[PDB]
């Protein structure tokens, strides 16, 4: 049994390495040690100094330059006896404090284990290099222990969620928080590689399953100066499992695509990995048949300054998503219309409109024009007209517009925009469709969203992310603090109840809140109202919360731009193009042309209701924000009815760097996920918990007889327990339960 052979790779890449002689010595050492800041104004960069003396209030302590101080008993951040340095599970720490939490992630760290426990939930620090510690005899290795016969790893809070699932017949969920960055796609990843192996079966649907990420990571990652593969869309993965524990299905759920993305990405960013796939790994005349170049000749590709990422070959990764739509099932001809479209798309973004006779746009070269009509399939006229000519209603008169230079160019930006995410539901879709044969007894859900990211400017994407992250974190602090402490005063356990001081609730209203209207309702209000501008919003916005709100600035240094105060910082968003961002427009003529198309997925794009129509409220199309916010509330109230485990992904730095873990960088993350708060919970509390009937059978007794039944529940616990003489500090009775610390 490797878990017990100490030369295995288990050993070697989960178990913190065997300490020597010298290390025995300093471990018996009746030393003590305090965390302290050599600069109190830097309150996250700490060292060790040796505690010297100590008054009945103070400690005096030597730093490490010889220097004596001194500080209160409770301010001291005392270090822990170095024995517990690598613990599993920090619930087990004598002291719980910040230094010394990061310090045992540090020590883990340090010795590549990334993983490590803290109470029920698990922290995961992204080591940003390849760990080999996700292999199939890895996978075997969690096969079946209890959480405690194994090392921490997302492998065993993967099967935790398995048995729970099988044990309690109830649906679980896995919840993986994080910054952009932090891990939590690739933990997701694994979390379906496990759960494919353990209860997979014929069985290709495991392969499907598992293939399905090349093609969603193709077309809805990209690099940002955060993440060379950041996920630009959010999702909830289905794990579906018959009665008997096997997998029958899987479905996924995607939110919130970053559509403008497809026409714009930042100076050093990328598009969609996609289409630099396809440019690259293309055949010699896919290319001529397709009409392109390198991507210095697509405006859509060469505006950031960057075509590549280190370590990345995009032909290579063309090759894999190919590979993956084979495994999947998309025909030869289904593919072959995916790059038209892509290809349209560079196209399309090739167009250049100018200034003709007098406001109105002209085209006065139509070779991208022609060039994305013939690969879409559509009239070539037909686009033109749309594009600079569209109709609309007047009343109900019939008048050509004829749109300018800079109105066109969005039109056309407009049309990109939809082709892309109409296509990417479409790939999701498809791929449901393959992954849904059966319908489910359970379910194990992974969420794996876009997480909390800050640049120079933050735009109502950002709102939307940041705002589905402070949502998490929220569910998070629900499930921790608020309905654990619901239970255990029912239970009438003698709890005095603890403000943890962590609610996200404010920040959660000030954006959705409905009355009095919150920043999204003041949005959606100024995006049916005729004569707003990006101005009036940013003004009603200030008009409604500056200095009323408490999460809310109105700032001095700008006249666009107002600050959310999240749970992982304050964040300023630009107001530019909120409006028409929400409205999401798309001319009528231009779905008109391409519901001509001769391509039988563009047609579909166009005519396919699920892909294409839209919903009403009133008399207005429902904007972004109120479907986004719908579709949000519509996963919590799942999220609801299952058992959540949650896995706390940590980013060591912001440079994407190995070996480098950065003491604020990961304090910061530590404070605002509520770690120390949950680590605290699980000490302080009653982690365990069971129904004085449902004992009986997992043992027997050690009493005065007690079987299997009895008239009693209450006494007849009290007995059986007793005989170990195991202290009562360690459990309580509950109207119900017995409640229990530590097992
Ligand atoms: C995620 O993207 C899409 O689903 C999507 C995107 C867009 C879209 C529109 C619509 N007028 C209607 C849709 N049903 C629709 N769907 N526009 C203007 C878009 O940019
Ligand atoms: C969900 O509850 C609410 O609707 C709600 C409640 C309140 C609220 C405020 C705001 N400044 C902004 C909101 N968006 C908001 N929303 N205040 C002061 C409230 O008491
Ligand atoms: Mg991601």
């Amino acid at each position: 049994n490797p878990i017990h052979d100490r030369t295995s790779d288990y050993h070697k890449y989960l178990k913190v390495k065997q300490g020597d002689s010298d290390l025995f010595k300093l471990t018996v050492s009746d030393k003590r040690y305090i965390w302290y800041n050599p600069d109190p104004k830097e309150r996250d960069s700490y060292e060790c100094g040796e505690i010297v003396s100590e008054t009945s209030d103070s400690f005096t302590f030597k730093t490490v330059d010889g220097q004596d101080r001194q500080v209160k008993k409770d301010d001291a951040n005392q270090r822990n006896p170095i024995k517990f340095d690598g613990v599993e599970d920090m619930s087990e720490l004598s002291y719980l404090n910040e230094p010394a939490v990061f310090h045992n992630l540090r020590v883990r760290y340090n010795q590549d284990l990334i993983y490590t426990y803290s109470g029920l939930f698990l922290v995961a620090v992204n080591p940003f290099k390849r760990i080999p510690i996700y292999t199939q005899e890895m996978v075997d290795i969690f096969k079946g222990r209890r959480r405690n016969e194994v090392a921490p790893h997302i492998f065993a809070i993967s099967d935790v969620a398995y048995r729970s699932m099988l044990d309690d017949r109830q649906n679980q969920s896995l919840l993986i928080t994080g910054e952009s960055g932090a891990g939590k796609t690739e933990n997701t990843k694994k979390v379906i590689q496990y759960l494919a192996s353990v209860a997979g079966r014929s069985g290709v649907l495991e392969q499907q399953i598992l293939q399905a990420n090349p093609i969603l990571e193709a077309f809805g990652n990209a690099k940002t100066t955060r993440n060379n593969n950041s996920s630009r869309f959010g999702k909830f993965i289905e794990i579906q499992f018959n009665s008997a524990g096997f997998i029958s299905g899987a479905s996924i759920q995607s939110y919130l695509l970053e559509k403008s993305r497809v026409v714009f990405q930042s100076e050093t960013e990328r598009n969609y990995h996609i289409f630099y796939q396809l440019l690259a790994g293309a055949t010699a005349e896919e290319k001529k048949a397709l009409h392109l170049a390198g991507p210095e000749s697509f405006n859509y590709l060469n505006q950031s300054g960057c075509v590549d990422i280190k370590g990345v070959s995009d032909s290579e990764e063309f090759k894999i998503t190919r590979q993956a739509m084979d495994i999947v099932g998309f025909s030869q001809e289904e593919q072959m219309s995916i790059f038209k479209i892509i290809a349209g798309i560079l196209h399309l973004g090739n167009i250049k409109f100018e200034k003709g006779a007098g406001e109105g746009a002209v085209l006065k070269d139509k070779t991208a024009l022609n060039a994305a009509s013939t690969v879409f399939g559509v009239n070539p006229s037909v686009l033109e007209k749309a594009l600079m000519e569209p109709r609309i209603l007047a009343g109900r008169d019939l008048v050509a517009q004829h749109l300018n230079v800079e109105k066109s160019s969005s039109s056309r930006d407009a049309l990109v925009k939809a082709l892309y995410g109409r296509l990417f539901l479409w790939l999701v879709k498809k791929i449901n469709n393959v992954l849904c044969q059966e319908r489910k007894a359970y379910f194990i859900g992974v969420l794996d969203i876009s997480g909390f990211e800050i640049f120079k400017v933050n735009s109502f994407e950002q709102l939307c992310i940041n705002y589905t992250n402070e949502k998490l974190q929220q569910f998070f602090n629900h499930h921790m603090f608020k309905l654990e402490q619901e239970e255990y005063l029912k239970e009438k356990i003698n709890w005095t109840f603890i403000d943890f001081g962590l609610d996200s609730q404010a920040t959660i209203d000030l954006i959705d809140g409905r009355q009095p209207p919150g920043i999204l309702a003041l949005l959606d209000e100024q995006s049916v109202f005729p004569n707003a501008t990006d101005n009036t919003l940013i003004t009603k916005l200030h008009s409604h919360f500056s200095k009323k709100n408490a999460k809310y600035e109105e700032p001095r240094f700008s006249k666009t731009e107002f600050g959310v105060t999240h749970y992982a910082g304050q964040v300023m968003y630009e107001i530019q193009d909120w409006l028409e961002k929400n409205k999401d427009p798309l001319q009528q003529d231009l779905e008109l042309c391409f519901k001509d198309s001769s391509d039988n997925v563009v047609t579909k794009l166009f005519n396919d209701p699920n892909i294409a129509s839209r919903a009403k409220k009133g008399a207005n199309f429902i904007t972004v924000a109120a479907q986004y916010k719908e579709q949000l509330a519509s996963l919590m109230a799942t999220l609801e009815t299952t058992n959540p485990h949650f896995v706390r992904c940590i980013i060591p730095n912001n440079k994407q760097l190995p070996a480098k873990l950065e003491d604020k960088v990961v304090l910061d993350q530590l404070r605002c996920n509520g770690v120390l708060e949950g680590i605290r919970i699980t000490r302080k509390g009653f982690p365990n918990r069971i129904i004085y009937a449902d004992f009986v059978k997992r043992y027997y007794l050690l009493a005065p007889n007690v079987p299997r039944d009895a008239e009693d529940s209450q006494k007849a616990t009290d007995a059986v327990l007793k005989h170990l003489n195991i202290d009562p500090e360690q459990y309580r009775f509950g109207i119900t339960k017995i409640f229990f610390r530590a097992g």
